[PDB]
């Protein structure tokens, strides 16, 4: 039954939050703001498979910039351009989302123009001055991937 | 009935081609490759509402570059930077799609990393050496907008 697969795909899609879809921060490929885009660094980036990479300074949860790998397609490793030169040039804005955010809201935000890598946060009320704890990242491609896997659109 | 709305939304989504979703070329906001990003030009761009703009040279159907308005957020009108400086710097690659392409295939292409503005073509076999006729453009946001309008994801 085509219609039951559609229904069941949609029902599952609708129950998902960004927290279910995100890459946890511990698992994310990330890069220090002081990085130099020499061969070893760019090889590691290219070999990671990620196309959107958070840039942190000091602590991994301290994300200060984004790096979009497709923007690196024309950077030459042999010139060792500082990442800071790249990131300060583009200055792409940070996009934060609540861990309970549903995928429809996520779509709506990417459609409004917010950055295609979003940083997932929850409120942490357990240390000592409550803070927003960075849990992981979610990208445009992660959400599109859930839609394709849902098979809702499959002819 | 929640399930019937889902089914009917999906059935409609699935029947759509990029041709149904595209902005026709005649209706598109476009910009000449020789443009200077002075105030009048940037005002016109900002007032258009478009965030992705095809760059043409000579004829409107001769699209040679893309301009992403969010990349203009930090360009200063008073410096009159040539568009060519901007476009030759970024050099974003052109993405062409067949007019019969369905939305699931479209998603899959954007997810593979192809440019988020796609140029819709069909084969024109009526002039004189058949050529691919540019019909319009379709963006990431147009497809996301069809998904949101389908209400498939609505809680």
């Amino acid at each position: 039954m085509e219609e039951l697969n559609i229904i069941q795909g949609a029902l599952e899609l609708r129950t998902k939050t960004v927290e279910d879809v995100m890459t946890p921060l511990r698992d994310c490929f990330m890069i220090t703001g002081e990085a130099i885009l020499d061969f070893n660094t760019m090889s590691e980036i290219m070999e990671s498979g990620y196309t959107r990479i958070p840039v942190f300074e000091g602590e991994r949860s301290n994300i200060v910039d984004l790096l979009f790998v497709k923007d690196l397609a024309f950077v030459d490793p042999d010139d060792c351009t500082p990442l800071k030169t790249i990131t300060k040039f583009y200055n792409h804005p940070l996009h934060f989302v609540f861990n309970d955010t549903k995928l429809d809201a996520m779509l709506e935000e990417f459609k409004k123009g917010k950055s295609h890598l979003a940083i997932v946060q929850r409120v942490n009320n357990e240390g000592e001055d409550p803070f927003y704890e960075v849990l992981g990242i979610v990208t445009l491609e992660d959400v599109i991937e859930e839609i394709i896997k849902s098979e809702i659109l499959d002819e």
